[PDB]
C-alpha cells in the first residue's frame, strides 16, 4: 500500500540538489517500477545498433545481472521546541527543512554507492582500464596524464562508436594535476577543470570531493582514481537508452508522507523515501584509472 | 485516414533536441504537404532575383528534381514491466521516454540523409568544389586552410550576392584544424586561449561553425564511421526563425506540416506493452547548389 | 476604406527583422498619418533649441522645433503574399497561422530591401550636404591607400557634426568594402600593436573612434553581378537613440511610415492562382530631416591606384 | 486642484530613461510634498550616528537647514491633427507617449542643469573637500597626477563620513585629458585595450562607479555650446538605495513631489488643432550633505 | 470633435433605468449615427415584405419625415461640500449619483416626447384611432373596453400580419378598468389579468407626470394606445416596428470631469443625444379620451 | 485621524440587512461627507422643478433642486465588537472573519435598533406636518372600530401628498396594531398586505413591528399610519427630492484592524457607521395618529 503523501513537501523534495556530490552525473536518475529485476546491460552489440542507420520496434540491451532496490525510508522530524505551537501541524518551512536532513543522507549513501560501482576494477575488461604504478602516477613528474586520458577516450569511442562526454577527477588526482609540469605548461598560454575540458576535449569534468568517516579520520569516496565515461545527456533519463549507467529509482520518489505526531519523541514526523539503487549498465561505456592521484 | 493524435507528447516530440546533430543546420526543417513532388530549386537567375530592388506577387526558383518522402512511422513502446500497474494508460513521463527512442533513431537517419547529399561533390559545378590531396590535406603542415575557406567564400558570395553564414568543419577537419601551425600561431592575437570553434569563426568571418561528429555503424565488422567524413563544407542557409521552402537557400528538410506526431497509445497482448505510433515524415533536399561549397578530405592524412 | 486586418498576422509583420539590413539605424522608423506632406526639417536653430536649457520664468508650455521642409510622397505600395495549395493538405480550408506567417515574411523581405536602397540613395547623396559635412576621397586620400588617415577623416566628420548641433555623432556606417580597408590598415595596425593584435574589428573601431555605434553597409543588388547598396562610402551621424522614434524630434532622418504599418489583411482564395492570398501594406518613406546631424566621407573604400 | 490623471501614460512617464544625463547619480530622485520647506541636512554628527552601532525607539539622522522651493513648472505635450488619420478620437497611446517624450525630455536636461549648479559650485564646499587646478596641476598636462587628487578627493571625503564616496563624475573634458595622460597611458600600456576606459579607472581608482558629464547646452546668443559639467571632476557618496528617501544621509538628493511624472488625460485645443496632456514633474536638486562630496575644479583645462 | 470620456461612469450611464417610465416600451433605443437625417418609414409594402417568404440584400423601409437629434449634453455636478477633500477628483460613487440626476431629468424629457408623438391623432389614418365620447369612455359602465381593445387588435394584425404585443393603459384608463363592472365579472384587477384577458404580450403603465402651466398633468393623458413593438434584444431602425429612439451611437456618455472655480464643484458633462421617431403608423392604434368621465 | 480599516469586514458590515427594521425605507442611507450642516430640504417649489420638463437644449445646465434648511448633527458613535479568548482555542492570534464578523453583527444591531428609534420619532412627529398632511383619529374614527373607513383615511392622504408634489406615495407604513386592526376590519372584508396594496395602489407596504422595553414593551411605530413618497433610487443621493434620506458618513460602516485588550481579554474591533436620518420633504408625507388605539 501507498502512504498518504505531501505533494508540496515531495515537490520540494524533487528539487533537492546537492552540487558537490557527482554520483548523478555517472548514474543518472531513470524511472523504474520494480524493485527487484534484471540490469537492462549494453554490450558491444546493443551500442552498435543504436548507432546503425534505421522492424517498426527498437530494444537495445539485453537482461543482465540481477538489481535490488533496496526499501530505506527514513524518518524525517520536528521536534516541538522548534515550534510555538507544537499542537499544530508544521508548516512547510519547517516540514521542508526536516527533509532536507533526511535527503542528505541519502544522497551521501548514493555517492558512496556510485563509487563502488564505478570504481571497481572488476567490472571492467583489460582495454578499459589501468592501474598506474610508481612513475606513471600523476603526482610523478614524468607521468603523462594526458596520454592516460587519450587512451581512454579512444577505448571508449572504438567500443561504442561516440566520444566519452564525463570525466571524473578523484580530489587526489585534480591536486596532481595542478602541480604537474606538463599540464602546468599550459597555463602559461592561458590550472582550472575549464582548461583540462578543452585540452581533453571532454564535454563534462566533474570532480570527486566527497569524504566519509572511515577514530578520527576521514577518507575520500572516490579515491585516487580518474574515470572516463559516455554518460547519456537526454534530460529524461531511461533505463532502455544505452549509456555507461543509471540510478535505478521507483518511480516518483523522493516521497515525503503527510506528518504523524510521535508523543514519545515529542516531534512531528514525516515519513521520507527515495528507493534507488545504482547500477553499471555498459561497462565499454566506461573507462577506469586506478590509483592516478597517489604518491609516486 | 488520420490517427488521433496526443497533442501533448505532439509538442514534447516538436521540441525534441540532438545539439550534437547538424544536418538541421544545413537543412533547416520547412513545412510541405505533398509526399511526392519536385524540389523548389534556386539557379542564378532565382538568387538575382532574389536580390533585386523591386508584380503583386513573388515567386523564386523553378520545378527541379523529383522528391519523394518516405512513410518511416515508428511505434514507440512501454513495457508492462516499467509500470506498477500495466493496465492502465501510461503517464507522459513514461510515454515521453518511450517517443524519444524512436526520435533519436529518426534524427540520426536525418543526419545520415544530410550528409549524403551536402556532401556529394556530383552535386556541385566545379567552381564549387574541391578536393584536397597530398599536402594541401589540412593535415600537412603546408597546407592553407583559411585560403581554401576564403576561395569558398567567394565562390558563393559571388555568385549569389550574400556571404555564407554556414561552415561545417568534420570532427577530422577540426582536429586538423587544432595542430595546424599556421592556425596555432593566430592564437596569440585574439582573445581565445587555443583554436576552438569561437576563435574561428571570427578568424574566417563566418557567422556560425557546426562541427559533423556523428558516427554510425559500418560494415559487418566493428567499425564505425563518421556521418561527416573528412570533408569541409560552407554554404549560405537561410536565418530566417520560420523556414519556407519556398526563400532561396542552399537547403531544406522537406517535412509533413504538423509532424512529429505522436498518436494515442495501444495495448499490444502479444508484446505486453503500451504503442505510441510516431510519424516525422522528411526529406532533405538540395535546391540552391550555388549556395554551397564542397571541401573534400581535408581531414585525412597528407600521406 | 480599411481592410479587414488579420490581427495575428499583422502582430507577426510588425516582430519581422532583418539584421543585417541597416537603412533603419540611419532612418528610424516613425509614425506618421498623412501620405503627401512636407518633412519637418531640423535647420541649425533646431537643434539649438533642443539644447537650449528652459527659460525660467517663462510662461509657453509648449515647443516644436523642426520646420515644413520638402514634400514627401508615400506611395501606396502593397504587395500580396500567396500560399499555394500544394503547400496544403486541405486547400479548402484557411491557411494555418505558419503557412501565412511563411507567405507574409516573403513580401516584407522584398519591401526591406527596397527600403535598404531607398535609404542608401538619400544617405550617401552629396548633393544633399553643405560642403563642411562631405568630402569625397581621391587616390590616396581613400582608404585602400596605406597613406591614407581613416582616423583624422572620422574625426573631422565628428567634430563638424557636434559643432553643428552639440552632440556626438553616434552612428557610424562603414560600408563593406570601407570595413575591408580597415581590416589590416597599417595605421590602424600600428595603433593598437600593443594590445596583441593582427587585424582591425568593429569593437576595437567603436572604442578607437568613440562612437556609440558602427553599422556595416553589407546589402548588395543585381547590376551577371551585383552591386553594394552602401556603396565604397563612409557615413556618420547622429540617429535618435528613441525607443519610441518621433518625426517631431531633431534626428538625422527617419522613415515616415503610416501609422500600424505593416499590416496583413485576412486572406482570400484565388482560384486563377489557386492560392490563398494576404494583403500586405508598409507603406513608408524614408525622408532626410537634419542634415547638420550627417557626414558624408564619398569613395573611401575605392582603390587608391 | 488636482488634474484628471492619465494612469497609463503616467506609468509611461515613470519609466522615462536618459542614460547619458547623470544628474540622478548624484542627485537621486526622493519623495516629498511640500512645495516648500527645509532641507534636511547631513553634517559630520549626522553622518557619525548613521554608522554607529545600536530611550529612543525611532531614527533621526539630519538637521532643518537652508530652505528649498520646488517651482510648478508643469509643460504641455501635443499631438497634432496632422500626425492623426481621425482627429476627432483621442490619440492612440503610441502618439500620446511620444508628445509626453518630448516634454519630460526638457524636464530632464533643465534636471541636469541644475545639479551642475549645485555639485559644481565651489561656494558650498568647505576648504578640505575642494581643489582647484591651476598650470601644470590639471590633467591636461603630462605633469599633472589624476590619481593623487582622486584619492585625496576619497580620503577627504572617507575622514569625514567614515564612508568611501561610491560614485566619481567625470566631466567629458576630464575623461579626455585621462585618456592622454602618460601616468594612465602607461597603465593600459600594460593591458590589452585600445584606449583608458572608465572600467580601468573604476578599478585603479576604487571607486564603484565613475559617471560621465557629456550634456551640452547651448551658451551666448550665437552658436557655442557649453558642457553643463564644465572641466570639473566631482566624487562623492550618494545612497545607492533603490527606493531612496530624503531622510537617509547622502550628498544630496533630487526633492520631487510624490507620484511625480503625472501626465494628464488630454484636452483638444481648437486653436492649436492639438490634443494636449498636461504634463507636471516638479522637482530641485538639494544639496544634503556636502561632506560627503568633494570637487575638483578645472581638472580638464588646457595646462 | 470630442471630449475625454470617462468609460467607467459611461457604462453606469448605459445601465441606468427608470422602470415606472415606459417611453422605450413603445420607442425603443436603437444607435444612428447622423443628427439630421429622414426617418426610415414602414408602411404596408414594408411591412408585406418583411413577411413575404424569400436580390441578396434586404430593406424595407423608404426615407420618410425628417428628424432632428438637438445636442442636449447637461453638466452633472458634485459639490466641495459633499467632499471631505474637495482638491481631489470625486470618488466613483459620488461621480455615478451626480450623473443619475442629469439622466432623470433626461429620462423625463423623453418620456414626454414619446407621448407627444405616440398620443397625437394626426398621425393615424381613421382605421387606427378611436376618440370616446360620453357612455363609450371607460368611466360608463355602458362601455366596452374589451370590444375596443380587440377592435384595436384587429387593425393593426390585419394591416401588418402580425398580432400587437404591447398595450399602454394611462394610469387614468387603468383606474377605470379598475372600477369597471364588465372587467369586474371576468375576475383584483391586475395588468396580469388584463394581459390574459385581452391577450397582448405586455402591458405598460402611463404613470408619469409632469409641471404644467400651476399644477401637474398626466404625460400619457386619458388615452389607451396598442402597438407592434419589436421585441428584438438588439434594436435596429431598419427593422420595421411602430417607433424607435433614434440615440447617437454610443450614448450616453460621461465625460472627466473639471472643477469650476465659481461653482465650488466637480463637473462631469453628460450627453445622450436621442429622438423618439414614428416610424410604423400600421403597427399602432390610438384609443382616446378613455380615462376621461363620460359627463 | 483615519483608522486602519478591516475591508473584509468593513464589506461584511455593508451587507448586514435587518429585514423586520423599516426605518430605511422612509428614509433612505445617502452619503455625506459633513460631520453638521444643513439638511438639504424639499418644498413645493422643489418638487415642481423636478417635474419640469426641460427640452433639449435649453439654457440651463446645471439641476439643483433644494434649499438649505435645518441644522443637521451626525454624532460620532463608534462601539466596539468584542472577541473574548473563551471563544478562541489560541487567543494569541487575530481573530478568523467568523468570529470578527460575528462580533461585528453585535454591534450593528444596536445601531440598526437606534436608527429605527430616530426614524420613528421623526416621521410619527405630527409638529413636523402642515395640517393638510395630517390627522389624528379619535373615537369611532380610529381603525379598531366597525364604524371607521380605513380606505377613505388613506384615500385622502394619498390625494394630498399628490395634489403637492404631483407624485402618488409610494411607500405606506402600517404599525403593527394599525395592521392588526385592518385584517378583521368588517369594510375591508365586505386582509394581508399583498391585498391591501392592490386595494389602495401602494406601490410597498411595510409593517412596524420594533419594540423597546419601556415588564411592558412599547411600539417603536406606535398605533400610527404614514405615507410618503420615497426615492426608490438604488444609489440614493441626499439631493434629489424625497421624503428623507439617513445622511450617513461616506464609506461607513467602517471595521477597524482588531487590537487585543489584555485586562478585557478579548480582541476589539471598533465599528462606525455615524448617521443621522433626516426630513427633508415634508410635503410628500402623511401622518395618520391613532389608527390602532382602541375606540373606547
Ligand atoms: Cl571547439
Amino acid at each position: 500500500q501507498a502512504r498518504v503523501v505531501d505533494p508540496i513537501l515531495s515537490t520540494h523534495a524533487r528539487g533537492y540538489r546537492q552540487s558537490t556530490l557527482i554520483g548523478k552525473k555517472l548514474f543518472p536518475v531513470a524511472p523504474v517500477a520494480q524493485y527487484g529485476g534484471k540490469i537492462l546491460t549494453f554490450g558491444k552489440e546493443a551500442f552498435r545498433l543504436y548507432n546503425t542507420k534505421r522492424t517498426k520496434r527498437i530494444d537495445f540491451g539485453y537482461e543482465g545481472d540481477p538489481y535490488s532496490i533496496v526499501p530505506s525510508a527514513l524518518e524525517a522530524k520536528v521536534p516541538r521546541e522548534l515550534m510555538r505551537d507544537a499542537s499544530q501541524v508544521p508548516g512547510i518551512d519547517l516540514g521542508a527543512r526536516s527533509v532536507n536532513t533526511v535527503l542528505r543522507i541519502m544522497a551521501l549513501a548514493h555517492e558512496h554507492e556510485c563509487a563502488q560501482i564505478a570504481l571497481d576494477p572488476a567490472k571492467y575488461n583489460a582495454d578499459h582500464k589501468v592501474k598506474l604504478v610508481g612513475s606513471a602516477r600523476w603526482t610523478s613528474p614524468d607521468s603523462d596524464p594526458t596520454k592516460d586520458v587519450e587512451t581512454a577516450k579512444e577505448a571508449i569511442a572504438d567500443s561504442i562508436g561516440m566520444e566519452p562526454n564525463r570525466l571524473m577527477l578523484s580530489r587526489k588526482a585534480l591536486s596532481a594535476c595542478k602541480y604537474h609540469p606538463k599540464l602546468i605548461e599550459r597555463v602559461k598560454y592561458t590550472i582550472t577543470i575549464d582548461m583540462l575540458k578543452a585540452l581533453w576535449e571532454v564535454e563534462e569534468i566533474v570532480v570527486g570531493t566527497a569524504r566519509v568517516a572511515t577514530n578520527d579520520s576521514f577518507g575520500d569516496v572516490w579515491g585516487p582514481d580518474v574515470w572516463l565515461g559516455y554518460v547519456s545527456d537526454n534530460p529524461d533519463p531511461s533505463v532502455e537508452e544505452p549509456s555507461f549507467g543509471y540510478t535505478y529509482q521507483i518511480e516518483g520518489h523522493p516521497l515525503v508522507e503527510v506528518p504523524y505526531w510521535d508523543n514519545n519523541a515529542k516531534s512531528w514526523i514525516y515519513g521520507v523515501s527515495d528507493d534507488n539503487t545504482p547500477a553499471l549498465s555498459g561497462m565499454l561505456a566506461g573507462y577506469l584509472i586506478e590509483d592516478a592521484g597517489l604518491p609516486a
